[PDB]
């Protein structure tokens, strides 16, 4: 084919062969990404929300993976089973007066409130609850079938008060009852409510301490454990004129659980969920996660929503349709391709839900671009009308390209930097933005530019509704001047004419991010544990559930706020390695056995027994009175030993004659006689937590687990929990130092899951931080060429993450998994407005502080205002979504947008016009 001699004039000369080859190369990548890799799923929402290189994570993977693979033949046993062959060779409750089970979790339940009216407790509310549990649950065809029946003919009752007043009534049912019922249970209740919080009137009745009128049908202790509002009966139950019920649940003979699903899309997903008397607000069908997957895709309408307003504004403010769909396709390929990189050149196996909500971002960044191009486009051909095509092409691109990089790879830079997350799913979102990023940036270059020298080849030859187009256009180019007159007047006067109180008044807000995020209340690490994660709006009924009605009902409340302690663990000859791949959340390792491990040798007994006393000493074992014969085994083994008195030529090696160090040989014959005769000695039986020596398939020892009771309590409370590992883990890698070897090698762990989480995502976040305000400030170098106005660039920037993390802790985020990635995007996010006023700044001709801070504001102000504005009327569409991570963008995108536009505007150019060098001393040489 033909050749033009640059690049500019290629360009100029045969852009439809560039259009060509990128639609050529984006549809192969369309079709390889649908085809060759195999397709993302959210059915698990949680699915990468997993540390993996932390020293906690290896010890808990090689952990579980002793758990899965300890059975029978297969690897690393629980028994001596090749010696353990030689053994061998050796309605209508007056009559129905009755519950078909005291419910508990694991039944489907929801929480009723009223829409007014201060009290559940009158009997139109309890009509209600029994009503509607009619009308929505059992109404069903499918519920017959799945409920925990006695009979066909009416399969069993719910749990609800309409329920067991009936009962304490003798009448036939929830719709026979009256107010004589209810008061006379009120009466019951306000009687019974002191025996209950003793917990003297018990679960087990039909107690004994009680007067057994209370408690006939063991009712009063389910209805105050369970159907409740633990604040409705109190020790102020008589001090109260007549008790108040905010609140009660009711339970389905049901299970919770996927089985649900279709009962809930039918009746209640979206029902006004009221009948003003009554309101479902709380819901607990378990299927919360399992509804995930249907409800994002539900949810998409927004983000379409988002880009089809994000192309109107790019209309009027390029005025043609052309320029704004090809740039809008380039921005939508983008993805394509870089889902293809991310799934077949860098070959990762596991897409997180999150990236999707990359789309949203990338969106308001691709805008950007579009932007500043074609601005600087517009200069050209203001600048030079009269211009030779590729000539204009090349100075062109000689302005943008630069600046429209340095937009795009400080945000890039910003993504990226979110992979040096311990974190799987982060570490996968930090790497599809960032190339995706990257990818539509080499578009606007190769691809937008071309499309740019089609609409001056051919586009402007194309030309009541017959004046009404005129109306637009008249009214259109009186905004066009409004806002010139604005920039190029009116917000440099303001600035200008306010700097002194724009320096305080901005600098005072830094503080009080700084403030609110570093000292109080300040930022805090999650403290819902991960199975029971937001997902949804906080409105949504699943949602309260979890953060509301958990709190409030007696038997979730004692349940969960129930003591247990740490069970520490700790293992010997297998390592403590995970050789699964670090980024695809299926993949572990298998085990890895060390060749240096054994306990038979004497030395190995003496040091091992010695070890569990002195592990006995430490302050923070809970000695209990009861006494775990599995614990520090070898005793069990030791006592067992002594109790051998021998007199036959068989047991001569297990001689309680014989000094505790025993013969390698002998120990390892006589600890298999001994373990498997537990099978006898006692009725219990091993299982793969239980602690002990562990097997080769052919019985040598490979391994063994010792285990203890903490004086510590099992907490989500990072501190406390911190407090705890720090301890005991020094305590336990110190004195393994002394341990002879193969002893040497031993490590420790116990239910640690979610504190590695919690102490991954700070260190994960700040770190991601240091990195990407480090690669933002050398942009701000290597553009400016003036430390000075980096340094004031570099203020107004953290000033922006400030000001928004501390927002964001005031609006209630945790550093919940999204929003500790946000963090770090929200540098990338911010760095580029400043670097625009940065460069215009240096750029401007005029010698003083007032002339160049007046340039730089005329000049910028208009691409700045559309790139913030865009990206935020995006983020505003995102509102009205059902999914958490949706809205948690769409207040993250406003609120970055105005919090850095605000001090990019602002307060940089203050300390320009206030402060900014006019003299060259802040410039350095290339
Ligand atoms: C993502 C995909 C759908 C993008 C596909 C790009 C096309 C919409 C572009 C590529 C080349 C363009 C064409 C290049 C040349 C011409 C010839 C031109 O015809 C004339 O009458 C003038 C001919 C001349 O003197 O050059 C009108 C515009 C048109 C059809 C252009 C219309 C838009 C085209 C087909
Ligand atoms: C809620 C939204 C969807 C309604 C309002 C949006 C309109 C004000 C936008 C949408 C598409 C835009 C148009 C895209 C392309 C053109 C072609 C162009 O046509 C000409 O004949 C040149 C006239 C001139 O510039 O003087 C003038 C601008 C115009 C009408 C744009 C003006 C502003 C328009 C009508
Ligand atoms: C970066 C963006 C632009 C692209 C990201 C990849 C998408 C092309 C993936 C992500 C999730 C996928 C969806 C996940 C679940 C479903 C339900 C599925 O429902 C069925 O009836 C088939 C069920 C099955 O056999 O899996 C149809 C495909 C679809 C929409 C998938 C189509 C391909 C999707 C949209
Ligand atoms: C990873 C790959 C696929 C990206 C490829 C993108 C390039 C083809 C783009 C990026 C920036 C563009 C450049 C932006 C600015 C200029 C400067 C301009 O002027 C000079 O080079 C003057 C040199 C002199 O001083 O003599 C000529 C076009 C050129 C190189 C552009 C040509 C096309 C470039 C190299
Ligand atoms: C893997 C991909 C994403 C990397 C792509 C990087 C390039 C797009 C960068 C690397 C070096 C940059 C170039 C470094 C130096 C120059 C010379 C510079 O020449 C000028 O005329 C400067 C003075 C002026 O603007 O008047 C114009 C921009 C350009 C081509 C830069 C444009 C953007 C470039 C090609
Ligand atoms: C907008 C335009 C400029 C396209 C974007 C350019 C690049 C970002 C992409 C597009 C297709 C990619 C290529 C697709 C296929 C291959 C084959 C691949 O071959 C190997 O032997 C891989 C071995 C392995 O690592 O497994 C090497 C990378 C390469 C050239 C890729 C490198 C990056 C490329 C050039
Ligand atoms: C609920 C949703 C559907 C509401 C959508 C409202 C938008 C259509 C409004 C909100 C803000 C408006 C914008 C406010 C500021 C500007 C900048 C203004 O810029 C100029 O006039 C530049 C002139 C030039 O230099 O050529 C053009 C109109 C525009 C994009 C406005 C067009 C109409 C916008 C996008
Ligand atoms: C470089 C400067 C000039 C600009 C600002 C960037 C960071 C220094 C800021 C942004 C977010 C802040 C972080 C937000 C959240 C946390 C988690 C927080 O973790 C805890 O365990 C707090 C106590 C608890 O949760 O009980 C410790 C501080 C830290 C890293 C913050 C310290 C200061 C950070 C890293
Ligand atoms: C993904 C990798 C390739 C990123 C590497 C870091 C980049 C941010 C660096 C690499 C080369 C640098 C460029 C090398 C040379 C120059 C010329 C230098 O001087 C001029 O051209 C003056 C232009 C003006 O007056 O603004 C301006 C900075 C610039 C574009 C640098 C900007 C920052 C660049 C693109
Ligand atoms: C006042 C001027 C300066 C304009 C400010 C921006 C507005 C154009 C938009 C953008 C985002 C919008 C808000 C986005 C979300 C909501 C939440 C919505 O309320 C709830 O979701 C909470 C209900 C509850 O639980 O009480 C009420 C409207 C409101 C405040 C919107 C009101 C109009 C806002 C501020
Ligand atoms: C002018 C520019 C800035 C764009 C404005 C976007 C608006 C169209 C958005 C911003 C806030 C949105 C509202 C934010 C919150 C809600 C509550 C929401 O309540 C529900 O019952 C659904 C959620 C639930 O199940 O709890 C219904 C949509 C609504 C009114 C949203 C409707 C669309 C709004 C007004
Ligand atoms: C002149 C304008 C364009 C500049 C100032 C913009 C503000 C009006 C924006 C920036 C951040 C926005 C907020 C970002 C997040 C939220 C949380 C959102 O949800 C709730 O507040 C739910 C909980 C509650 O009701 O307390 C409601 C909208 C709100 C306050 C937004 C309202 C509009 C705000 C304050
Ligand atoms: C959403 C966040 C990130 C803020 C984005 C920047 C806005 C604050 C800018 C963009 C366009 C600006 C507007 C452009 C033009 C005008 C007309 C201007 O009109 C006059 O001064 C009066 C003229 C007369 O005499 O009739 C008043 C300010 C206003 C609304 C500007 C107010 C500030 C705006 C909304
Ligand atoms: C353009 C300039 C002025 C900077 C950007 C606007 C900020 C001043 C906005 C952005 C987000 C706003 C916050 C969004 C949410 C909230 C939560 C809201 O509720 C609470 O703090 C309840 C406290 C309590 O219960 O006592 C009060 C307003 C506040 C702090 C807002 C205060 C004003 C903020 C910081
Ligand atoms: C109603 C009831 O059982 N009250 C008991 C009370 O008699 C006892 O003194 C106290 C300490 O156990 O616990 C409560
Ligand atoms: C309860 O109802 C039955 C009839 O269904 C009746 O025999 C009985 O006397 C009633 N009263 C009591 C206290 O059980
Ligand atoms: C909607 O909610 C109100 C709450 O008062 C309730 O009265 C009404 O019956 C519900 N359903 C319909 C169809 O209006
Ligand atoms: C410390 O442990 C040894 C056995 O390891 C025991 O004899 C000694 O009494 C313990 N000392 C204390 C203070 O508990
Ligand atoms: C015993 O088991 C080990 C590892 O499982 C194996 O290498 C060895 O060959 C086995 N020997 C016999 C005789 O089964």
């Amino acid at each position: 084919f033909k050749f033009p001699r640059s690049y500019a004039a290629l360009l100029a000369d045969w852009p439809v062969v560039v259009l060509g080859m990128c639609t050529l190369l984006i549809v192969v990548c369309a079709l390889v990404g649908v085809l060759v890799p195999e397709l993302p799923d959210f059915s698990d929402p949680l699915l990468g929300f997993e540390p993996r290189g932390t020293t906690i994570g290896q010890r808990l993977v090689t952990w579980n993976n002793m758990m899965r693979n300890t059975g029978y033949k297969a690897t690393l046993a629980n028994y001596p089973y090749k010696y353990a062959e030689e053994q061998a060779r050796s309605w209508n409750f007056q009559k129905d007066s009755f519950f078909c089970d005291v419910p508990s979790d694991g039944y489907s339940r929801v929480v009723f409130a009223s829409a007014g009216g201060e009290t559940l407790w009158n009997l139109p509310a309890i009509k209600s609850m029994c009503d509607v549990d009619n009308s929505r649950i059992r109404s069903h065809p499918q519920f017959s079938d799945l409920c925990q029946r006695t009979t066909a003919v009416s399969c069993c009752p719910s749990w609800t008060l309409g329920n067991y007043i009936a009962i304490l009534n003798n009448r036939s049912s929830c719709q026979k009852i009256v107010e004589r019922d209810v008061s006379h249970t009120l009466k019951l209740l306000r009687t019974c409510a002191k025996h209950y919080q003793n917990g003297t009137l018990g679960p087990d009745c039909w107690c004994t301490n009680v007067p057994r009128k209370c408690t006939k049908y063991n009712a009063v202790y389910q209805i105050l454990h369970y159907l409740v509002d633990k604040d409705f009966m109190t020790p102020k139950t008589a001090d109260y004129a007549v008790p108040a019920l905010k609140y009660s649940m009711l339970f389905s003979p049901t299970e919770k659980g996927e089985s649900m699903m279709n009962i809930y899309l039918d009746n209640f997903e979206n029902w006004n969920s009221s009948d003003g008397i009554t309101t479902v607000t709380g819901i607990e069908f378990g299927i919360k996660h399992s509804l995930f997957q249907d409800y994002l895709l539900m949810d998409t309408v927004y983000p379409a929503i988002a880009i089809a307003i994000v192309l109107l504004i790019m209309c009027v403010y390029t005025k043609s349709m052309f320029i704004t769909l090809m740039t809008m396709f380039a921005i939508i390929s983008s993805l394509i391709v870089s889902y293809f990189l991310y799934r077949v050149v860098f070959n990762f196996e596991f897409f997180p839900f999150m990236n999707l909500t990359a789309l949203i971002i990338l969106v308001g960044i691709g805008a950007n671009n579009a932007f500043v191009l074609c601005d600087v486009w517009n200069y050209t051909k203001f600048d030079k009308p009269r211009a030779e095509t590729s000539e204009a092409v090349s100075v062109t691109l000689q302005h943008a390209a630069l600046s429209m990089f340095v937009t795009s790879f400080t945000t890039a830079a910003a993504f990226y930097a979110n992979y040096v997350s311990n974190i799987t799913a982060i570490r996968c979102f930090g790497v599809y933005a960032g190339t995706a990023i990257l990818v539509n940036y080499v578009l606007m270059v190769t691809w937008l530019p071309a499309v740019i020298v089609l609409h001056e080849r051919y586009l402007l030859n194309i030309f009541c509704w017959a004046v009404l187009c005129q109306k637009c256009r008249r009214v259109l180019f009186a905004v066009s001047e409004a806002s010139r007159i604005f920039f190029e007047k009116v917000l440099p006067c303001i600035v200008i004419k306010f700097r002194y109180l724009w320096l305080i008044w901005f600098l005072a807000l830094t503080v009080g991010g700084a403030y609110i995020v570093c000292v109080n209340p300040k930022m805090k690490l999650p403290s819902l544990e991960l199975s029971e994660f937001q997902v949804f709006r906080s409105s949504h009924p699943f949602e309260r559930y979890d953060a509301e009605f958990k709190k409030l009902f007696m038997f979730e409340r004692v349940h969960h706020g129930e003591e247990l302690h740490m069970p520490i663990t700790v293992i010997w000859g297998v390592s403590p390695e995970d050789s699964g791949d670090p980024l695809n959340p299926k993949s572990k390792g298998e085990l890895t056995l060390d060749s240096t491990f054994n306990i038979a040798s004497p030395a190995s007994q003496a040091w091992i027994l010695h070890f569990c006393q002195k592990l006995r000493n430490q302050t923070f074992f809970h000695q209990t009175e009861q006494q775990d014969f599995t614990s520090c085994f070898i005793e069990t083994f030791k006592q067992w030993m002594e109790n051998q008195d021998c007199d036959e030529p068989a047991l001569y090696p297990c001689c309680s004659h014989c000094s505790f160090p025993y013969k390698q040989e002998v120990f390892e014959l006589c600890i298999k006689k001994a373990i498997m005769e537990l099978d006898r000695s006692t009725g219990y039986h091993l299982n793969n937590k239980t602690p002990g020596p562990r097997f080769d398939i052919n019985d040598t020892i490979r391994a063994v687990v010792l285990e203890f009771q903490s004086t510590f309590l099992f907490t989500l409370a990072y501190e406390k929990m911190q407090q705890f590992y720090k301890e005991v883990d020094s305590w336990i890698s110190h004195e393994l130092s002394s341990a002879p070897e193969g002893l040497s090698r031993g490590w420790f762990v116990s239910n640690l899951e979610f504190y590695d989480l919690q102490d991954s995502l700070s260190d994960g976040t700040l770190i991601a931080m240091g990195l990407s305000v480090a690669v933002a400030f050398s942009v701000m170098l290597l553009t400016t060429w003036n430390i000075i106005i980096s340094l004031y660039a570099i203020v107004s920037i953290a000033g922006t993450i400030f000001v928004t993390v501390g927002s964001l802790v005031l609006l209630g985020w945790e550093l919940n998994v999204l929003e500790s990635v946000t963090i770090s995007v929200a540098v990338g996010l911010s760095v580029n407005f400043a670097v625009h006023y940065g460069v215009a700044y240096r750029l401007a001709p005029d010698p003083d502080r007032e002339g160049k801070v007046i340039f730089s504001l005329s000049r910028m102000g208009s691409a700045i205002a559309m790139a913030a504005l865009t990206t935020f009327v995006a983020g505003a569409m995102m509102m009205p979504s059902t999914v958490l991570a949706y809205t948690q963008l769409g207040t993250f995108m406003m609120l970055v947008m105005c919090v850095s536009w605000a001090f990019a505007t602002f307060f940089f150019q203050c300390l320009c016009r206030c402060l900014g060098p006019q003299g060259t001393c802040g410039q350095i040489p290339f």
